Parts: structure tokens; sequence; C-alpha cells
DNA sequence: GTCGG
DNA sequence: GCTGATGCGCA
DNA sequence: CCGACGGCGCATCAGC
């Protein structure tokens, strides 16, 4: 937080880009900058300061001179005031919610959490789970429950089958201290980039878990990717529900997909473009040499992490230096 | 909105 | 009833 | 001035 103040406006422009606007390039411009400005190791003490940062143009710097001379932002007080953008943006913050549907909600007057419940028949599953959880989503996940989290999806998973193995990526694994939410990492040596679908190898596992009441609720469910709601078990406080996102990837990739989900977001948005600055395409399943014509080869084989970053010339970093 | 064509 | 069109969330 | 900025699995539903 050297520089949260400035951060903190450009997240906020950033999430009123998306909500409000529905123009996603700014969005990502905003946070590239938010980015850039988090990383850098100084005080920022004007905009011009600022503009010597990549993400970081005119508009900015103007933005952040005067920021930094009045404590505030004449744009963003004008859209907190709106009641349209305002109401708009806070329905987004329900899971199932995004722009589109905020719209539509805000141009029929609905527009709080209460009208929300007052019209449960206007919200698809999803959103009424959103809605259901709405605080408890919005809550963070300290380490220890993270801990008790693991121990249970690991041991569960094991039940099923004893060679599934489970990682929890994202946040956790770069050892942050609290988690916005549960990503697990699947695999099974029956399960690889060749293959023949022998369906249900997802399925098992989400039915376990759902089977000693760990999992509470369904988002999406597929043979590749689950999305729901899970909790911890308890006259003592009961836990906050939480989010759980589970992945089943092949085995032959398991690497380059645990590499892609311990993050961060604009790490891996980092990685790529890097990546193609030097002659591959890295994505989320595997690396790939890649073609001034425009042809990607094979996937190059990759039997750990490390072997990714030497492919790409990076100094290598530890899951906890991910961050983005 | 930003940066490299 | 079906499915092409679109929305959502997501490292 | 201008255009690229990553893409996909899964759920819903308007328009037939
Ligand atoms: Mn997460
Ligand atoms: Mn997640
Ligand atoms: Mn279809
Ligand atoms: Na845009
Ligand atoms: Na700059
Ligand atoms: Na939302």
């Amino acid at each position: 937080t050297l520089n949260g103040g400035i951060t903190d406006m450009l997240t906020e422009l950033a999430n009123f880009e998306k909500n409000v606007s529905q123009a996603i390039h700014k969005y990502n411009a905003y946070r590239k900058a938010a980015s850039v400005i988090a990383k850098y190791p100084h005080k920022i003490k004007s905009g011009a300061e600022a503009k010597k940062l990549p993400g970081v143009g005119t508009k900015i710097a103007e933005k952040i001179d005067e920021f930094l001379a009045t404590g505030k932002l004449r744009k963003l007080e004008k859209i907190r005031q709106d009641d349209t953008s305002s109401s708009i943006n806070f329905l987004t913050r329900v899971s199932g919610i995004g722009p589109s549907a905020a719209r539509k909600f805000v141009d029929e007057g609905i527009k709080t959490l209460e009208d929300l419940r007052k019209n449960e028949d206007k919200l698809n599953h999803h959103q009424r789970i959103g809605l259901k959880y709405f605080g408890d989503f919005e809550k963070r996940i300290p380490r220890e429950e993270m801990l008790q989290m693991q121990d249970i999806v690991l041991n569960e998973v094991k039940k099923v089958d004893s060679e599934y193995i489970a990682t929890v990526c994202g946040s956790f694994r770069r050892g942050a201290e609290s988690s916005g939410d549960m990503d697990v990492l699947l695999t099974h040596p029956s399960f690889t980039s060749e293959s023949t679908k022998q369906p249900k190898l997802l399925h098992q596992v989400v039915e376990q878990l759902q089977k000693v009441h760990f999992i509470t609720d369904t988002l999406s469910k597929g043979e590749t990717k689950f999305m729901g709601v899970c909790q911890l078990p308890s006259d003592e406080k009961e836990y906050p529900h939480r989010r759980i996102d589970i992945r089943l990837i092949p085995k032959d990739q398991y690497y380059c997909g645990v590499l892609y989900f311990t993050g961060s977001d604009i790490f891996n948005k980092n990685m790529r473009a890097h990546a193609l600055e030097k002659g591959f395409t890295i994505n989320e399943y595997t690396i790939r040499p890649l073609g001034v014509t425009g042809v990607a080869g094979e996937p190059l084989p990759v039997d750990s992490e490390k072997d990714i970053f030497d492919y790409i010339q990076w100094k290598y970093r530890e899951p906890k230096d991910r961050s983005e």
C-alpha cells in the first residue's frame, strides 16, 4: 500500500468500465495500470512519475495528478452519485449477475439486495445461490481454514480412488494468508491428452464431497469443470460458505495446469505476452514453439514447473512471488 | 486506455 | 421441443 | 490516426 490510494482509484475505474460501460479493454487497461503501480517500489509524487511505467498513459497520469492534489477524483464522485451506474455496479457483486443482467435488472427498478430477494422468480439458479451467499462470498478465507479445507478435499478424493492427485492452487499455493475461494486441480492416470474420455471421473469426486456434506451447492458442473459452494463442518459458530472450483485436466498436462492456476491473473497475462516475446505460446494446457507465419508447433515435453521457465528464459519464481 | 505499428 | 446466440465466471 | 488487447466450459433462453 505504498500507492494504495492510487491503485484503489484505478481499480474502481476498472470496475465501472467492466460493469457499467461494458468496455472490457478499458477494464483491463485500468487493472494493468494498477498492477504496475502496485509493484512500483517508490511513493508516487506525480502523474509524470507514474507515466514512466508501462501501462500508464496520458489520461491516467492526469487522473493521478488530480488524486494527488485533491485526494479524490471528480469522475468517480459523479459515477458514485449516479443512480444507474451505482446500482449496476452494486448488483454485479452478486455471483451470477454480470454487466448485462445487472443493467436489465436496474432498468426494471430492481436495484438492491432487497429487490433481488423480493424477485427470486427472475433469478436463475446461480444468481439465487449468489444472492443467498452474498455476504459469505465477499469474505476472505483464512489460511488456517484453507488448510482444513485442503485436508478434507485430498482425503475424500483418496477415498474415491487412491491414484487421483488433487492439488489446491491459486492464492493458497502462492502461500497467501487469506484466499478469495478454493481452486482444486484434479488428475488421474486414466485421463491424458490421448485418452478416450471415460466419464464420471470428476463426477465421482463431486458426488463424494457432496456425500460428506462438504460441497453444498452446485453453480455449474460438466466433465472437466465444477463450480460450486462448500463449507467446513462445525453448538459453535458456523463457518461461512465458500466458493470452490475443481478442474480435471489431462495428467500429461499437469504442470502447465498447475503453473497457470497457481497464478496470478495478471501474472499469467504477463507470462503469455512475454512468452510470444520469445517464440512460444504458453497457455494453460501446453507450451508450444510459435511461428512468424502463425504456426505453433507440437507441445514441448514438460515434466516440472521449472521446465516451463527454462524454455522462456524467465528468472524462476516460486508460487509466492507470482501475485500481480 | 495504452502502446506499438 | 430444439438450438444458436449470448451471458457468466474465471488464473 | 488505428487497431490489438485470450479464450473456453457450462447454463440459460428467445426465436423459431
Ligand atoms: Mn481462487
Ligand atoms: Mn476460483
Ligand atoms: Mn448450443
Ligand atoms: Na473497450
Ligand atoms: Na507509461
Ligand atoms: Na457478478
